[PDB]
């Protein structure tokens, strides 16, 4: 019945700055959790590259995060999701937890019609990642996935409030308003930025999942199972980023996206 | 990225009856999976005893199910949860939940006023394990924690829908309505059987906290995370329960609060 307090922080690690927004929502769900996220952009993306290569960069941004002292792993990004997870899992003594499968469990939840949606990348689409572990839950449903070539670049160019922003999601999403839909998976970690759009031109009866908010959820859950918390006498006293590429450009990119002022981020080699 | 299909059994284990409700909430969130329940109620109450016997007996129900094949262990009552748990859990290689986090988990992340309430046995309010479980997590929670002594009794008899109830609740429940309290933990796994009373009685305005529906919710994550699933394809099979005093009345209670038929119940002996 002992409850311990460890104050060491839970790793973030992404290919690139898409992660950020399941950052943010850690620091909206776990308030005295100190934080550590590195985002190797320095070989973004993943996606293209052969499974050989995206574990062994996978498995350096995670052996680096290890050494810095988390007592806990996120895979922030699709590809090294589904690519190498299941094996730094399996080979390291703290939990590991993906972006995949919790938000494919709310989705399965929250749906009534058993009619969902799940919007991303076309390497997130293709690889049908979503469309499978959904059905492996709840055959019956019928998914409906749709690629959104352009959003992530909009969301990049931090243009996610711009007239330019609107019409791209409008007319890509266009098809998908005539499914009948009432769940709809943001399947890509840059989509959260664009969600008050999404939301419009979806309508109210669809319920949005973001997924990197229900990774969160889970890994509220985890500490607690694992008894790894830290405590609110604590609080949060660490949040630092950690990047391959421009230091400077991450930064930009982060502060705007987080709204909470300046942000602590050091430029790094990896591999 | 390799999924499993695992048809084993989630245990449940009791010192008595109330843990059927968390076996309610299982078949409900949990369609596809199997369950096997043992109530030890040849031996209940835990709450009185030394705790040397309290982990021997909750030890035994362990291993019977452990034996029977169960995949995952929920430890449903309160005591055994408090006193039992943490050694169970360290010994074991397969993952074992209890009925307390989870439920302080939900109560927190619920409550906009920080004003919490909890009700329970005597046992339960006494020990206090809600009220530190709550502040450990948040200390500016301000908790009312309020003994129902007769409750139970009430669900127990089969009689929490009658006048009986209303009056014992109404007046049980009073000095709790002037603390503008806007969550409420039902922490006893009886009381989810008075829940429309306990409604009534609090107001509208007053989010109830089932800590066994909680708990099935943590559950249905752990499925996840350690790939202990069942297939839809293969769905519930199996549903068993096991008795070490009347399984007769077992049967009575079991089949009332549960309203889904006639169920399966065995008599067994332990230690």
């Amino acid at each position: 019945m002992i409850r311990l307090t460890d104050n060491r922080p839970i790793g973030f690690i992404d290919s690139g700055v898409g992660g950020l927004t399941v950052v943010k929502e850690a620091l909206k769900q776990l308030p005295n959790e100190n934080i550590l996220f590195v985002g190797d952009t320095a070989r973004c993306p993943y996606g293209p590259r052969p499974a050989e290569q995206v574990i062994q960069y996978t498995w350096e941004m995670t052996d680096y995060l290890v050494e810095q002292g988390i007592k806990m792993l996120v895979i922030a990004c699709n590809t090294a999701t589904a690519v190498a997870l299941e094996e730094i899992k399996a080979a390291l003594s703290i939990p590991v937890i993906g972006v995949i499968l919790p938000g494919t469990r709310a989705a399965v939840k929250k749906t009534q019609n058993k009619q969902v949606g799940i919007i991303g990348t076309i390497g997130t689409v293709k690889s049908q990642a979503y469309e499978k572990a959904l059905k492996e839950k709840v055959p019956e449903l019928t998914v409906t996935s749709l690629a959104c070539p352009k959003f992530v670049s909009v969301v990049e160019s931090n243009e996610y409030h711009s007239s330019v922003a609107k019409k791209i999601v409008a007319e890509t999403l266009a098809p998908l308003t005539t499914k009948k839909i009432d769940t709809l998976i943001l399947g890509c970690t840059h989509y959260p930025l664009l969600r008050p759009i999404i939301q419009n031109v979806m309508g109210e009866n669809v319920q949005l999942i973001d997924s990197g908010a229900e990774t969160v959820g889970e890994v509220s859950m985890l500490l607690d199972y694992f008894n790894l918390s830290n405590s609110p006498q604590n609080g949060r006293t660490l949040c630092q980023f950690y990047t391959t590429g421009s230091a400077k450009l991450f930064e930009e990119i982060a502060e705007d996206w987080l709204g909470i002022g300046h942000l602590n981020v050091e430029h790094i080699e990896l591999g």
